[PDB]
């Protein structure tokens, strides 16, 4: 139950660390899914 996907974030606390994540998306870092379970 997470969705801040695609949201730019300065981490992983900016977001859930699980099913999201914080990853590279070029520039930036943006909370990309996880699969999580």
């Amino acid at each position: 139950g997470c969705n801040r996907l695609n949201k730019k974030c300065n981490s992983d606390a900016d977001c859930c660390r699980y099913g999201e994540r914080c990853i590279s998306t070029g520039v930036n870092y943006y909370c990309r899914p996880d699969v999580g379970p």
